[PDB]
Parts: C-alpha cells; structure tokens; sequence
C-alpha cells in the first residue's frame, strides 16, 4: 504494498521511459527517479551512492539535494504497520546512510556553504525516531570530527642541495642560482600537494569553466594555474636569455631538472617542461637546441616521445613504476572534456538527466584516486616553497599578451633568416656552471 498517491509523494510514480532509463545499473532519468533509486527500499546500492554523491553537482545543486532527501524522508501514509516497516522504515534508513557518506566523503559541500550544514543539523536533530537514533548520533559524530580539523618522516630524507643561492636569502633565487636537484624536489613536493588536494567533484561538469569556479573547484584551479605559470616561467627563462652561451646553459639546466623529475616519477613536471620546449616561442630556437650535448638532447627526445601518439609511451610508463609519483594531470583533463562534449547532459519522450555521462567522468576521476595517498620522502624547504608558489611571469599582462611577448622576443634572439643569431651582452653575473645531478 500500500503506497501513497503520486499527487502527494512524487517518489512513487510508476517507472517508465518517461522518467527513468536503465542490481540494475541506472543509466539515467528524472532527478525524482534518481533520488528514489539512491534511497531504494528493496535493496541498498553502495556503488550508486558513491557515484551519485561524486557527480550530482553537475545536475543538482547541493541545496536541492538536501531538499529532495527531506522530501523523500517525509512519507505520507496511504488512504499499515507493514508499510511503516517495509517502506517507511527502510527508506528513512537509506536516507540516513546517504547522509553518512555525504558528510564523510564530501564534507566540502558544507564548508563552502555553511547554510547547507545548518539545515542538516536542524533536520537531523528533529528526527526523534526509535531506530533512527543510532544513525542520527553517527552522523553527528562525523560532523563533530570534521569541525575539529580546523613533520613526521619514516625513512631518512635526503639532504637539501644548494648551489649559488645560500639559504635565508629569497632575493637571489633564480633558475640558475638554485640547485637543480632541489628545484625538482621542491617542485615535486608542491605539485604532489596540489595533486592530492584535487577532489573528484572539481572535475565533473567542467565546473572550472562555469561562473562559481572559485568555490566549486578551488584546488583544481590552483593545479592548473601552477602548471600554466611554471610552463611560461620556463619559457620566460629561455627566451629572455639574450646571450647565446647563457641560453644554452639555461636550457641545459632545465633538462637536468627534467632528468631529476624522471627519477622522482614526477611526470607532471616532466611533461610541463615538454610543454615549454614545444611552445611556439621555444620550439623555433633551432640554434639553441643544436648547441646541446648529445646526451642532453637524447634525454629531451625521450621525454617528448612520452606525449607523442596521444601519450602512448606515457601511459605505459605511468603503470610500470611505483609510488611516490605525480602523474601528468593534463591527460586527465583532456579525457574529461572529450566526454563532457561527446555525451549530452540529458537523455530523451521527455528530458531526463543523463547519468551515464556523469559515470564516465567519474571513471576518469577514479584513476586519480590511486596516485594521491603516497607522500614523498623529501624534506620541504620553506624559502624555496614560497618561491614557486609566488611565480608570476606574466606580471600584469594577460596570457595572450605574454605569449605574444615570448614570440616577438624569440624573433629577436634567433631571427627567421639563414643568418647567424647576433650576440648580445649577458645581463647575469653568476656562473653558468651546473653543479650536476649526482647528490653531492
Ligand atoms: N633544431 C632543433 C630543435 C628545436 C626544438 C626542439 C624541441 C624539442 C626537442 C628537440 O630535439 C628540438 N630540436
């Protein structure tokens, strides 16, 4: 069975292709049918709960989800006993279990929106049922743990290598003054921490391209803005080296950073350097790449081939290693955009929420889960940490204005002619000698 009429309880409408399309794997359907399958009385679907709470923000606002769960909780009696035990009792237990996984795995919804938590804390306290008391106290315990959150080394860390810049003096920090070993170490520690803070909800629905990008995807933007700045900073250090002898040493020093990146399995930092040497302003410096050592150019050629053929050699290299590693985060964004555009957000006699598209984007984020919980055994350097955290090569100009500056500056150092590149006086004063890659 005896169920209420759909005129007062929308979660009881008969199933059809007008509201739901297919433990049966749910392909899609109306948001009312998705909440019913999320908190179904016949059985429990733990896999559907994890995928829904991970991708629901692309088709349902967090305030809307809590309102639907409250609507699903308030069940009216038909025009019983078994109904209050075979329908009301199981459904309300399913909703509380959804409240558990929500506040446990995706508590950031309540941090970004304090009003969303205030509504839940009042609705949870208002439930004074008998069997629901244990689940209510369980949710309250999880909320208390998340509210209280606001340098141990197992193995001996390696010593911090220094070159020309002595510690405590952030002013003289540059690409050539710092030690290339520690540059790749601190960049790996920074890229690792930025990689671990990225939540799968920040990569669903292209939310970093929407309006509220600074709220929905705060960590994803910092990972992209670091990749963008570090790639342009490498290009800036190459194209601004007007002296030919200095420009070869700078490019060689970057390859030495690429080699340490390879040894640390920081493919993100590996392919960021590859993105710099393949840029429009750096790739045309044929005379600079020609003056390299025979071993330096071979190391770069191997790193470029990792990205060739849709990262075929890279995907084989990422599997055959062991953590700690920082995988290339750009290959994940590319497969997500190809799915967000190749699949429509809705299914169609009526418009239904295309849930299978959200699942595909969830499978891409699932591959990111396995490379996060494995810290590096490298000691952090505070002065060098803020140096790469505050890298801003564009200054006040946009990326289009800065890339045009890099291309016009590239035409100055190595002009487009068969003639030799002119010699410019070196503006630096330090030594162009590299300390090497072997830890000294
Ligand atoms: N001449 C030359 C030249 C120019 C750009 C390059 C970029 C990556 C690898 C290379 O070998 C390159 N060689």
């Amino acid at each position: 069975l005896r169920l209420p009429s759909p005129e007062v309880y929308r979660f009881v409408v008969k199933d059809s292709e007008e509201n739901i399309v297919f433990i049966p794997i749910i392909k899609g359907g109306t948001v009312v049918k998705l909440i019913e399958r999320l908190t179904y009385h016949m059985y429990a679907d733990p896999n559907f709960v994890r995928t829904f709470l991970t991708t629901y923000r692309s088709f349902c606002k967090p305030q809307e989800l809590l309102s639907l769960l409250i609507e699903r909780f308030e069940i009216p009696e038909p025009e019983l006993k078994r109904f209050r035990k075979e329908y009301v009792q199981p459904v309300q237990l399913r909703i509380l279990n959804v409240f558990r996984h929500w506040v446990e795995h995706h508590f950031y919804d309540f941090e970004r929106d304090l009003y969303l938590l205030e509504r839940l804390e009042s609705f949870i306290s208002s439930v004074r049922g008998k069997a629901m008391k244990k689940w209510v106290e369980s949710i309250a315990k999880i909320i208390r743990r998340k509210k209280q959150a606001q340098i141990t080394f197992e193995s001996p860390p390696p010593p911090i290598e220094w070159h020309i810049s002595k510690p405590g003096h952030i002013e003289t920090f540059d690409l050539m003054t710092l030690h290339p070993i520690e540059i790749a170490r601190q960049l790996t520690l920074l890229e690792s921490d930025l990689y671990r803070k990225v939540q799968p909800s920040e990569l669903v629905g292209s939310v970093w391209t929407k309006e509220d990008k600074e709220i929905n995807s705060p960590n994803l933007l910092k990972m992209i803005r670091h990749t963008t700045n570090l790639t342009l900073w490498f290009e800036k250090c190459i194209v601004e080296a007007e002296n030919f002898e200095e420009r070869v040493a700078v490019l060689s020093r970057i390859i030495e950073i690429l080699q340490v990146f390879q040894d640390l399995n920081n493919f993100n930092g590996v392919l960021e350097i590859v993105s710099a040497v393949n840029s429009v302003s750096v790739y045309r410096l044929d005379h600079t790449f020609e003056a390299l050592q025979e071993r330096k150019r071979k190391i770069l050629d191997e790193a470029v081939e990792l990205s060739q053929d849709h990262f075929k050699k890279y995907l084989v290299k990422l599997k055959s290693i062991n953590p700690p590693c920082v995988p290339f985060f750009g290959i994940y964004l590319t497969n997500i955009l190809k799915t967000e555009e190749g699949n429509n957000d809705f299914l169609t006699g009526k418009d239904l929420i295309n849930f299978s598209k959200r699942r595909k984007v969830a499978e891409i984020t699932g591959e990111i889960q396995q490379y996060q919980n494995q810290p590096y055994c490298l000691r952090i350097e505070p002065d060098m940490r803020r140096f790469f955290e505050n890298l801003n090569p564009m200054g006040s100009a946009s990326e289009k204005e800065f890339t045009d500056y890099l291309f016009n500056k590239s035409l100055e150092i190595e002009p487009r002619n068969p003639k030799q590149p002119p010699r410019f006086p070196r503006k630096s004063t330090f030594s162009l000698k590299s300390p090497g890659i072997r830890p000294n």
